[PDB]
């Protein structure tokens, strides 16, 4: 261990074999990461995969990969036997040596099903979240193909990890920026706050529990509602809660650290 949860082994092997067959000789590695390995696998959770390749895929490779991942993935919650897949593809040359912000070659996920069905695919593009993804994989991941992460990737400088953690925080500003993703944003803000304060990464649920006793009660109530929905215990009316979510976002913007809290950098 680390270990692949038995309940996802079959689908994870099928995804691995598809990605291997389509990418052929450009494939460098495939890593399983996220809550399946780090903890907190819930009924709606996806299976998170990072695919490292040497050269860009042809349009043929990309089209085949997208269409066949549609058949291997299901919408979150539709099935207990066939989960949503999230597959991010990255060029090795964006990570070794690092390019900041790094780009991602391709992204599959269920939120893109309607577009992907019609052959509409996001182009390669810069994404600061890749710094966070590789940082998490260096701590907790399983190589399904290729080498263990610590033999393949190198840590980003703290200065760049700081920028990657604060980029989404600065970008959430208006009601429309958060509508449709209320509990997800509230919980991700708790995770960002936890990482900047401790230098560590933790699950959505554990980050909420870490932050709750530190908040004034009004902000603790919004965080509790987000946590309780994520845990399956009650679905809120987020239209009614939107003004309090906006206040929570602004409180986090005002209070989250602007540099790692040092002896508490990520190591
Ligand atoms: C890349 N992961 C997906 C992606 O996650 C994003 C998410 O991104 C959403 C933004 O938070 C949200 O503000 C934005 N809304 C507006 N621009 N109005 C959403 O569009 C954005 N979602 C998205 N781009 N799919 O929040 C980031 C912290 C993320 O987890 C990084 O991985 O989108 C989520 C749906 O929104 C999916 O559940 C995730 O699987
Ligand atoms: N400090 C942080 N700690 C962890 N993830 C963070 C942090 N800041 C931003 N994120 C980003 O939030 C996303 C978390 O991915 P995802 O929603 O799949 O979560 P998960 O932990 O696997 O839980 P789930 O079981 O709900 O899928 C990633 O894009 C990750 O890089
Ligand atoms: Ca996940
Ligand atoms: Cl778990």
């Amino acid at each position: 261990t680390l270990s692949i949860p038995p309940s996802i082994q079959c689908q994870t092997e099928a995804a691995c074999r598809l990605i291997t067959r389509v990418t052929g000789d450009t494939l460098r590695a495939i890593h399983l990461y996220g809550s399946a390995v780090a903890g907190g696998l819930k009924p709606n959770s996806d299976i998170d995969l990072l695919v490292t390749i040497c050269q860009p895929l042809t349009e043929a490779q990309r089209a085949t990969l997208m269409q066949e991942l549609l058949a291997l993935s299901s919408p979150p919650g539709a099935s207990a036997e066939k989960r949503a897949l999230q597959v991010t593809v990255v060029l090795y040359s964006q990570l070794v040596p690092w390019c900041f912000p790094p780009s991602r070659e391709m992204q599959f996920g269920e939120w893109l099903r309607e577009d992907i069905c019609q052959g509409i695919y996001e182009p390669a593009q810069q994404d600061w979240d890749m710094v966070l993804l590789i940082t998490q994989i260096l701590e907790t991941s399983i190589p399904l193909k290729g080498e263990r992460a610590e033999r393949l990737f190198t840590p980003a400088p703290a200065a760049q990890l700081l920028k990657a953690l604060r980029y989404p925080l600065d970008l959430w500003q208006s009601t429309a920026d958060v509508q449709g993703d209320e509990y997800h944003i509230v919980l991700t803000l708790a995770r960002i706050w936890y990482t900047l304060s401790t230098g560590r990464f933790t699950s959505k649920d554990a980050a909420a529990d870490w932050l709750l006793p530190q908040l004034p009660e009004d902000y603790a109530a919004t965080l509790r509602a987000a946590q309780r929905e994520y845990l399956g215990l009650e679905q809120q009316d987020w239209h009614i809660l939107l003004p309090a979510v906006v206040r929570f976002v602004d409180f986090a913007k005002a209070h989250i650290p602007t540099q790692f809290t040092g002896h508490h950098h990520h190591h």
